[PDB]
């Protein structure tokens, strides 16, 4: 059983300021809006005779 | 007449944090604590006869 989730289109995105001489190693390129969710199963069952 | 002030010394002194990757250049080195005051006059009557 494989489950995905996806990313909810209704939410609202802010950008806080944090004081840096160097913003670009502190803030990088992107940053992490929402996480990707999901589930697994796997089974076996081995009835002998 | 000349008159000198002088700073007044129960006074408090703080810091506020502004933005800039290049704080050097907008800080600079020194700040403006106190501003000395002053006076002066000058008068030069000629009565003639």
């Amino acid at each position: 059983v494989l489950v995905q989730h996806q990313v909810s289109v209704l939410d609202k995105h802010s950008f806080n300021k944090i004081q840096t001489t160097t913003p670009h190693a502190t803030y990088g390129d992107r940053f992490i809006a929402d996480f990707i969710k999901g589930g697994h199963f796997y089974a076996r069952v081995s009835i002998t005779a």
